[PDB]
């Protein structure tokens, strides 16, 4: 991925049927002005690891002003323009410390998960509490086969 260029847009229909956000590399303060940041060092769309990102709660078109809705099982779905994955909530949202930075290891102790993955990690960003979520990846298709259900 290509620090601050866009690759993938996320949907949340809890959130809204028209939600939808670009979500960008990196999470320098001027990527977080212009969408969801992707964490650097954390994998990649589908990957194994933990697919971290990074969203503005109260500023800057408050992307995740409604994250105290999200709920186990809600999905969290992407498309990078040729497969659309979709995530399935686990965990949160939780409450913790700017300072928590081990939300966005591999293997979160805070997630609940026993063992490696294909996680995704959605944080709030206040310099007060963040709130995190943690999902798994549910599935996979393409985008020659149309929407996902989650968008359905």
């Amino acid at each position: 991925y290509t620090y601050g260029k866009p690759f993938a847009v996320m949907y949340i229909p809890r959130l809204g049927f028209t939600w939808n956000k670009p979500v960008l590399e990196g999470t320098g303060t001027e990527v977080l002005k212009k969408g969801l940041g992707h964490y650097a060092n954390t994998a990649r769309l589908g990957q194994k690891g933990n697919f971290a990102v990074a969203g503005h709660r109260r500023t800057y078109g408050d992307p995740f002003k409604d994250f105290p809705k999200l709920r186990h099982g809600d999905e969290v779905v992407l498309t990078d323009g040729t497969t659309w994955f979709t995530y399935v909530i686990d965990t949160g949202p939780y409450k913790t410390v700017p300072t928590d930075v081990e939300v966005i290891d591999p293997v979160p102790r805070k997630s609940g998960y026993e063992r490696e993955g294909r996680y995704l990690t959605l944080t709030t960003c206040e310099p007060s509490h963040r709130l995190i979520v943690w999902a798994h990846l549910d599935s996979t298709q393409p985008v020659e086969a149309g929407k996902p259900e989650a968008l359905r």
